[PDB]
């Protein structure tokens, strides 16, 4: 988990670079993922924008999942509940380990709820480091 401090400057930055991203201002070539999410509000300016997207399209390449619950929540604006009830509508069957032995079950609404919060939590935590030096690479060399 990221401090107070840090989630704050960071959801800060990134809600400034989903409106960005959200007005169409990305180029495709630069995320794939980006680039068919936004196929189907202040913003940054486009020297951020680019540099933000360069960050995050590097970090969650790895896990499109949440790669697209962190485009819904910051590019679409949608709110974590919306997020979770689509989640939930879509969720396949797991084998849950329940008492006195593991079931077949699709996983429940507050189940879904948690872990949308926590793949965003993930998410940020992963981001935080690489934007921050982002940031403090440019200011080095520029």
């Amino acid at each position: 988990n990221l401090t107070k401090e840090q989630h704050e400057w960071l959801n800060g930055w990134l809600e400034l670079w989903g409106a960005w991203v959200y007005s169409g201002r990305l180029e495709k070539r630069m995320s794939s993922v980006i680039a068919k999410f936004m196929e189907s509000r202040p913003m940054c300016n486009d020297d951020d924008g680019m540099l933000i997207s360069q960050v995050v399209d590097s970090v969650m390449y790895i896990d499109k999942k949440a790669f697209g619950i962190l485009l819904s929540y910051y590019a679409h604006g949608s709110s974590k509940h919306a997020i979770a009830s689509y989640y939930h509508r879509v969720a396949r069957p797991r084998k849950m380990l329940c008492r006195g032995g593991g079931r077949i079950q699709k996983p429940s609404l507050a189940t879904c709820r948690r872990e949308v919060d926590e793949i965003l939590n993930a998410s940020l935590f992963m981001i935080y480091p690489v934007l921050d030096s982002a940031f403090k690479n440019r200011k080095r060399v520029e």
